């Protein structure tokens, strides 16, 4: 009982995977850069017996449409909101990673009524300095380059380094040639890679861009006050989130359980699908 579908959204379409009607909650899975619903493929089967799983491809990613837009964070907000409306999704449990977490936090800040729980990992937070981005200095230098005009275009649009090198580089196991062919499929041309280049330029680092920084600071205030149940997964060493930062974050949030998965980098779904899926499955009955 699983299907890839498409739905008209604003000026385009979005693709999504759906497991269909369930007596349990609706569970909305949100990927980040430069992945798609595909990253949840080994996790969703653990959750499907307990809830209706919906995993969209963000606009410009996966099998979603490629409209002529900027692909800013605010564009993703609008397309995801319209996706939610088009499917009639109401109460939801959010499962999110990377930019999917920023979308989840901003959704919960505006519509707290609807958010019944949040399982998250490797999340976006305002970063006052570059030392607050990532944990390895060579990664900081690379993302500084992505954020530099001209240089980032060459690296991401022309050479496709985010898909071809950064993605497999932040998985401990080796992604197979067939897995990489799926991950590369949305991005055959420099033009198609525009969303992949815009995302790192949206990261709120040193207060810039100021519009994203302010919106995510507000979303984090709402998250800190919120009372819905939460699961925070973390790897060692992780990438955006160190083990120490994850422990402090989960300790300070309300109703938040920390799951230390063990050795892992950024794309934790690729190294720990059973642990993530089984843990979410065991936690959903607390929500219902």
């Amino acid at each position: 009982a699983i299907e890839r579908r498409h739905v008209a959204v604003l000026d385009s379409t979005m693709s999504y995977v759906e497991t269909g009607a369930s007596d349990g909650p609706t569970v909305l899975f949100l990927h980040g850069n430069p992945t798609s619903s595909y990253i949840w493929r080994n996790i969703i089967p653990h959750v499907a017996p307990l809830g209706r799983c919906i995993a969209p491809d963000l606009i410009g990613f996966g099998q979603s449409g490629k409209p002529d837009i900027d692909y800013r964070f605010f564009d993703h907000v609008r397309y995801l909101d319209a996706f939610i409306d088009a499917l009639g999704i109401q109460d939801v449990v959010l499962v999110a990673q990377d930019w999917g977490t920023a979308l989840a936090f901003h959704l919960a800040a505006r519509r707290p009524d609807r958010v019944r729980g949040l399982a998250f990992m490797e999340f976006i937070r305002p970063m006052p300095t570059w030392d607050d981005f990532h944990q390895r200095p060579q990664a900081r230098e690379m993302f500084k380059a992505f954020r530099t005009p001209g240089v980032g275009e060459k690296m991401i649009l022309e050479d496709n380094v985010f898909v071809e090198k950064v993605l497999p580089g932040s998985v401990l196991r080796t992604l197979s040639e067939e897995e990489m062919a799926v991950y590369r499929a949305p991005f055959p041309t420099p033009e198609s890679r525009k969303p992949v280049l815009r995302f790192p330029r949206e990261l709120p680092i040193e207060g810039e861009p100021a519009d994203v920084a302010a919106i995510l600071e507000s979303a984090h205030r709402a998250l800190a006050a919120s009372t819905y149940p939460k699961l925070l997964f973390a790897g060692d060493p992780g990438a955006l989130i160190s083990p120490q930062a994850a422990e402090r974050f989960a300790a300070n949030l309300k109703n938040c359980r920390l799951i230390n998965l063990g050795p892992g980098l950024h794309y934790l779904q690729e190294d720990h699908p059973d642990a993530i899926g089984r843990t979410i499955a065991g936690w959903l009955p607390e929500i219902a």
